């Protein structure tokens, strides 16, 4: 699978996992959107998570979506800037 | 391995994760499904922990049984909707 | 590398990160092992972390030796009870 | 690619993380290389974590900088004194 592809599906993760914590959780953009990044880089500093069961449910989607696309589009981003 | 038997365990260690943080550690259902998720996915916010020596125990016989098996079905399932 | 190896390398980990965090943080034995399957696993739910600079240290290098060791024998355990 | 090469590049990201979270959150020099490795190996104990939106921003280019580069590097050291 060519990287940029990747990069795109990626993106889109980004876009559902921000846009879902901002209006399922109600946060703002800005915490939604580095909330979403740490987590499905699997950091989870846990200064934010969901506290709803919708939010819940919504974090177990995001964490199933989200975190074998960016592990790989990591790992594609390395190959890139280094070999 | 076929990657629906992979999904299969993934499932079966839900359900062992699930069961056990709700009475070993007295949360909700949804909650323990939830705390499941994101212990076996490593994200682990810490918005909920084992809180007794069982579920400390618990906790890591999960930790043993779940991580290899989430992280294989993750990237099966990504071979699958994309290649 | 054969798979018992590793498990041997994990167990003298374990040794290491629970005794450690036993002294150094003055942790009981069993959250001081619960940490340390918590860290090495990448888990790090933060109910408990390094308060003083040494602890905050050493978690650095339980991490180090740690966290590649455990996923290699995480692995090596699927195929091992899978194939 | 050469593990001693990639061994450098960690080294830049350490730097880059610790005196990025010292300058922009006000931690101690000590804290933040702590809590830069807790980041990039993902583990995230949230004990810290950015409070303002340059130190969420400067959090995720970190994670995006740092999270392979360390993986692969845990896993050439891996190889290196195993094998
Ligand atoms: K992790
Ligand atoms: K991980
Ligand atoms: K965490
Ligand atoms: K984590
Ligand atoms: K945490």
């Amino acid at each position: 699978v060519p990287a940029t592809r990747i990069l795109l599906l990626v993106l889109a993760v980004i876009i559902y996992g921000t846009a879902g914590f901002h209006f399922i959780e109600g946060e703002s953009w800005t915490v939604s959107l580095y909330w979403t990044f740490v987590t499905i880089a699997t950091v989870g500093y846990g200064d934010y998570s969901p506290h709803t069961p919708l939010g819940m449910y919504f974090t177990c989607t995001l964490i199933v979506l989200g975190i074998g696309t960016f592990a790989v589009a990591v790992e594609r981003l390395l190959e890139f800037l280094i070999n």
